């Protein structure tokens, strides 16, 4: 695995990449890895955000599947072609394997100006896979064609940004402390259960499905921690009555707006810790973890404002369920334990603290209240 440690590259705010090839001769591409989505899709035309692209007239290697893929977004879209070809992580696991590509012809506010890096690698499961769930997904041609261990792990370090995606397992260099796991709720996303949310040590005091309405998901692909809406309105609100002795902007609290101290100067104590309890692999267990302001006040790296720190609120409102993205999953080691259909999570080497507090994964926690959290009905 060492060899696999420190092979994850991005810029804050735009991504974490790891550097693949396609094709044969190999084409030497960056993507972006997230677990939000399921698709090996690669840019295959010029961009102006694009540096380089999967050229496939000159892979011998390349199957065409003669079907196209739309894939929709929130924000953004692409379109492209389906086909197969070889594929390897040079900084990953020492195999190659053919997998499924979409190659992307056109594309709307998909790529971003800067980020370094040309496709997506879906690491989630067949079931959100475009066109359909027939189409699969690169890990599991991966682990079907090598026989390397259904798990991997990332380890997603903050300020350029770096970290480690450890394929196959557990660098037990990369975490200090104890390993604690949550069940995946359900192959589709890696969907988890939350079970309690507290603000600086105060219980939200909702009903426990509101926390996972529709679903609650850990997504690398995404920036933010994004809440329900009602559990968002009530994180602000408790932030706010925190942070009371200064007073921002309506804007900042909707991500619309930055705010800024003098450099060096951030008033990182009068922000609270957020605490989320996962649900535990024994019945009315959790543990939780615990978030510091450093990780979701965003700091935004711009020259211009450089006499100062500025900073993006990093907690945004979802009406898809709750998304535990880079600002939850950074400073922590997340194992994507597939074998065992279950998330690990423990406090990384390169986590977050000043002097004052520490981000934490402990437990367990009991509860008497013996109601299934999960928004859905559980099989
Ligand atoms: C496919 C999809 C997608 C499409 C295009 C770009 C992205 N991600 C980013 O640009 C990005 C930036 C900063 C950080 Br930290 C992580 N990711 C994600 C749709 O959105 C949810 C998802 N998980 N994947």
């Amino acid at each position: 695995f060492v060899e696999m440690v420190d092979n994850l590259r991005g810029k804050s705010g735009q991504g974490y990449y790891v550097e693949m090839t396609v094709g044969s001769p190999p084409q030497t591409l960056n993507i972006l890895v997230d677990t939000g989505s399921s698709n090996f899709a690669v840019g295959a035309a010029p961009h102006p955000f694009l540096h380089r692209y999967y050229q496939r007239q000159l892979s011998s290697t390349y199957r065409d599947l003669r079907k196209g893929v739309y894939v929709p977004y929130t924000q953004g879209k692409w379109e492209g072609e389906l086909g197969t070809d070889l594929v390897s992580i040079p900084h990953g696991p020492n195999v190659t394997v053919r997998a499924n590509i979409a190659a992307i012809t056109e594309s709307d506010k998909f790529f971003i100006n800067g980020s370094n890096w040309e496709g997506i690698l879906g690491l989630a499961y067949a079931e959100i896979a475009r066109p359909d769930d027939s189409l699969e997904p690169f890990f599991d041609s991966l682990v079907k064609q090598t026989h390397v261990p259904n798990l991997f792990s990332l380890q997603l370090c903050g300020a350029s940004v770096g970290g480690s995606m450890i394929i196959g397992g557990i660098d037990h260099s990369l975490y200090t402390g104890s390993l604690w796991y949550t069940p995946i709720r359900r192959e589709w996303y890696y969907e988890v259960i939350i079970v309690r949310v507290e603000i600086n040590g105060q219980d939200l005091k909702m009903d426990c499905k509101e926390y996972n309405y529709d679903k609650s998901i850990v997504d690398s692909g995404t920036t933010n921690l994004r809440l329900p809406k009602k559990v968002f309105e009530a994180a602000v609100k408790s932030i706010k009555a925190a942070s009371s002795t200064e007073k921002f902007p309506d804007g900042f609290w909707l991500g619309e707006q930055l705010v800024c101290w003098q450099a060096g100067t951030t008033p990182w104590n009068i922000f609270p810790v957020i605490s989320l309890y996962l649900m535990g692999e024994v019945t009315n267990q959790s543990f939780r973890i615990t978030i510091l302001p450093q990780q979701y006040l965003r700091p935004v790296e711009d020259v211009a404002t450089s006499q100062d720190d500025c900073y993006k609120f990093a907690i945004s409102q979802s009406s898809t369920g709750t998304v535990m993205g880079a600002v939850i999953m950074e400073g922590f080691y997340v194992v994507f334990d597939r074998a065992r259909k279950r998330i690990g999570f423990a406090v990384s080497a390169c986590h977050v603290h000043d002097e004052f507090r520490t981000a934490a994964v402990e437990g367990p926690f009991v509860t008497l209240d013996m109601e299934d959290c999960g928004y859905n009905i559980p099989q």
